[PDB]
């Protein structure tokens, strides 16, 4: 015909599994997030700030105006899952973590585990 | 039970909705691809490393080591097509631009565009 058109359906998995490679091998990662909660020992996880802003609201906001974030108010194994979650689209924790996750979601407005930490919470009784 | 497990199958294709949308309003881009061809007019992409490196291993290994790339060998409509891919998961051309495409994406090793410009051309026979 006159137009060829072509869509790859695994496309965005693939590449954000590349993503999580390179955020694994630390490359090309732009933003360092030092996260110290209360007692807990401070952690730092390096991104790209893109695919943080690409999964949430609060992290596009506060990047579009190597930077190092101060991150309070958030434990880090909650950042980390919640990370995870932004460069795999999964999320995994103990049921006994379901509330601290949900928490830490609503402050980054990751809408898709608000919704389903809540419907657990809610099942749970 | 003692684990709950969360995935979001539309998340990656949401967040390179949203990856796009910041590519095309130039936010947090690090990359401009100059590209001269021949006698067609100079034209700039600004994109994002980290994007271009998960959808080319030319890009990836180029990046991995605001940054101007100088780009010969292709005309500014292919490189556009590719960036576009790379964001969208989708390509389209005139019947007439397979070929120019098809090199573009072997030149930037895209495996996923090389196969379905190839499959189309042999088709055409």
């Amino acid at each position: 015909n006159r137009t060829f058109s072509y869509t790859l359906e695994d496309h965005t998995k693939q590449a954000f599994g590349i993503m999580n490679e390179l955020r694994l091998s630390q490359q090309l990662c732009d933003v360092t997030l030092q996260v110290k909660y209360q007692d807990a020992p401070a952690a730092q996880f390096m991104a790209h700030k893109v695919v943080l802003a690409s999964s949430s609201p609060v992290f596009k906001a506060m990047f579009t105006n190597m930077e190092v974030v101060s991150i309070e108010g958030i434990h880090p194994k909650v950042m980390e899952r919640l990370i995870e979650f932004a460069y795999t689209a999964s999320i995994s924790m103990g049921e006994k973590c379901v509330l601290h996750v949900m928490n830490g979601a609503v402050m980054y407005q990751i809408d898709s585990v608000v919704r389903a930490c809540a419907d657990f919470l809610v099942q749970q009784l």
